[PDB]
């Protein structure tokens, strides 16, 4: 078996706009797994650009900067699930709630391309 | 209206790659296929040294391109993932002929949107499970 960019974004996708408050232990799980996946496809720029938006989140707890930092530069050099795994055990269940689902959607409106000559003519393929 | 227009986002590029990759698009117009080279070029450089690579080597490998066909291919990987201004974009549509470059783009698009992102077992059984 093997998960390709595709999925991972449909999968992403579908999971950003759910209401997560209520799924599964098992669920959370593997959303997390997601999200981990996800911040090592980034490069240290494209995350630097997503953790910027996380912790400028509207609502957010200010105390949690830094654990929310500190998440995003070690889930992307994370080895064999070590970080993601501790992060799992340590969190409360309310705490990786907010940042799945954050993060979830944060990363799908990452800007990819800003040029407005370039933007206007990718506009003319969107379906 | 807005002088500082939204961005193409992450997801609206996949989307769009998505819906692209599986058109036949061998009768489209010129804007069009235009546009689509834009489209490449754009994910040329959204991936790293790392993903495009692999991505042209299974490019080639797939296609089977000998010598003369598979170098030109590798130069419009390195070229367009390092390209400023449009410039080379531009020369690639002046100089490459109609049928290579729609080639180009359906294998571009087919095999970036099914490169392999994790293979571990036990991660790859736990992403299964959250599949719409």
């Amino acid at each position: 078996g093997a998960i390709t960019l595709l999925t991972l974004i449909k999968t992403a996708e579908h999971w950003a706009r759910q209401d997560i408050r209520t799924i599964e232990d098992s669920k959370l799980r593997a959303l997390l797994t997601l999200c981990a996946v996800m911040t090592r496809k980034f490069s240290k720029s494209q995350l630097s650009l997503l953790c910027e938006t996380h912790l400028r989140r509207e609502g957010l707890g200010q105390d949690q900067a830094e654990p929310v930092l500190e998440v995003y530069q070690r889930l992307h050099s994370d080895k064999g699930g070590s970080f993601e795994a501790a992060l799992w055990q340590q969190w409360d269940r309310q705490s990786l709630i907010m940042f799945i689902t954050a993060f979830l959607n944060i990363a799908l409106q990452l800007p990819c391309e800003s040029s407005a000559v370039v933007v206007s003519g990718l506009r003319t393929l969107v379906p």
